[PDB]
């Protein structure tokens, strides 16, 4: 039915399809538009995950010989023209340089862009990139946006004296007659309060060898984190609603970004990963915190992340993301942020990169790499911070390949772009950040204090 509403489009427009029935959303429409426009036409179909782009792909050559299939989750194909339908991921497109972007996009009939709400630094570069050339191309952008009893289970008081004390919520001890399943933000909680559980006198397990043992006897009670990749025979879910994901802190005073892990909210789809993980074999429970569940993903980090894959190409990732997003309208906005990003988005790339730098950035195991980039304007030699354990510094240092840092002692360098443990270590050893050298950082930070007082 859908198909005759993809099938009235023009080069030029896009359409949001909400609909999410069956096993494949993401099968069924583009086979039904196939069928209508013909097998001699390409239609590209985008895939976050690359063994999802590859499952899917298994399954309809498998319920569909007449239709051609084709995957795209490797390396490039150079004037690739295959006449069915491709499942691709995006970061296979993300490897390409706009004139072959282009020309790889332009032949397709239709793109279909597969749970644009993960928000992958792969996925808002992509989306953003084809917008650039959205008047050339037909694109279609698709997501998915027993009972279950409602307690928003309440915060423990420090020194208080029917319940029990789990990281701070109050579950009853009534409910340690079933079998329980904790979510909670830290990756050092479900070591260390999952230990407590079996210091406590209940069967208790953490996050696969490990958990096979664990699962079989009763009554069991695992502290898990954000691992949906079902769980035998669950009784009951207790969330923190909290998760620990990446944040980007922007100032107009050096350092201008700052990222890290923080502890945050989940998202409503997120929160139904957790509120949908029992119930269908018996009428179990769920108890989560006091505090909402987001509408969308905060994608900012990933946004910044995005970035990289724009300075080959000379392209303003964040700009491009801004002009598709009020097109399109994808994704919700926060406007002092994104404005914010964008003026850094213009120092990244007012300059050609140094080929030196260039080839650090694809060689080592650094988990941000534009971090390089965005110092490169201030710093020839990259930094060791000490690294921060439990709040405090230490001795250790990161040894990432290829970086020849220097380590800091007491000397404090020059940085557009630091981590919230590279922050603290300035705070805790007593040193200060010093001020902008080059004038195009000094340039970026008077915008970024224009644009946060409006």
């Amino acid at each position: 039915e859908m198909v005759k509403k993809i099938t009235s489009m023009n080069r030029g427009d896009f359409k949001q399809i909400t609909l999410a029935t069956g096993a494949g959303k993401t099968t069924e429409l583009p086979k039904a538009v196939i069928e209508e426009i013909g097998r001699h036409k390409r239609v590209l179909v985008l895939i976050p995950l690359r063994a999802a782009a590859e499952s899917v792909y298994q399954y309809m050559r498998l319920k569909h010989p007449s239709i051609s299939f084709n995957l795209r989750i490797g390396d490039m194909k150079e004037g690739d023209m295959a006449t069915g339908i491709t499942y691709a991921s995006y970061g296979y497109f993300c490897q390409m340089p706009q004139p072959k972007l282009r020309a790889a996009m332009v032949e397709y009939s239709y793109i279909f862009l597969d749970e644009y709400h993960c928000a992958t630094p792969e996925q808002l570069a992509i989306i953003g990139k084809i917008h650039r050339f959205s008047e050339s191309i037909r694109v279609v952008a698709m997501t998915a946006t027993h009972p279950i009893e409602e307690f928003i289970a309440p915060e423990v008081m420090k020194g208080e004296d029917q319940f029990l004390d789990i990281a701070g919520l109050k579950i009853p001890v009534d409910e340690m007659k079933g079998n329980m399943l904790v979510f909670v933000p830290t990756r050092n909680m479900a070591v260390e309060v999952a230990k407590k559980l079996k210091a406590k006198g209940y069967n208790s397990g953490y996050y696969p060898a490990n958990l096979r043992v664990v699962t079989s006897q009763s009554p069991y009670v695992i502290v898990a984190t954000n691992a949906i990749e079902t769980l035998p025979d669950l009784d009951t879910v207790i969330d923190t609603g909290l998760k620990c994901e990446k944040r980007v802190r922007v100032s107009s005073k050096i350092p201008f970004i700052v990222t890290g892990l923080k502890r945050m909210a989940v998202t409503v789809g997120e929160q139904a990963q957790r509120r949908g993980r029992v119930g269908r074999v018996k009428p179990g429970r769920y108890y989560r915190s006091q505090e909402t569940a987001t509408g969308s993903k905060d994608y900012h980090y990933d946004l910044l992340q995005a970035q990289r894959y724009g300075i080959e190409d000379g392209i303003n990732v964040t700009k491009s993301f801004r002009e598709m997003n009020y097109d399109w309208s994808l994704y919700e906005e926060d406007s002092l942020l994104i404005t914010q990003l964008e003026i850094l988005n213009n120092l990244l790339i007012s300059e050609d990169l140094p080929a030196a730098v260039k080839n650090i950035m694809a060689r080592t195991d650094h988990p941000e790499p534009i971090q390089l980039a965005y110092n490169s304007y201030e710093v020839q030699v990259p930094v060791l911070f000490p690294k921060i354990r439990n709040g405090e510094v230490t001795d250790t240092y990161e040894n990432y390949s290829f970086l020849n840092a220097r380590k800091l002692g007491e000397d404090v360098p020059v940085y557009i772009y630091a981590t919230e443990d590279e922050d603290l270590a300035v705070d805790l050893l007593g040193l200060d950040w010093p001020d902008p050298g080059n004038q195009q950082v000094v340039e970026t930070g008077k915008a970024l204090k224009q644009v946060t007082g409006l």
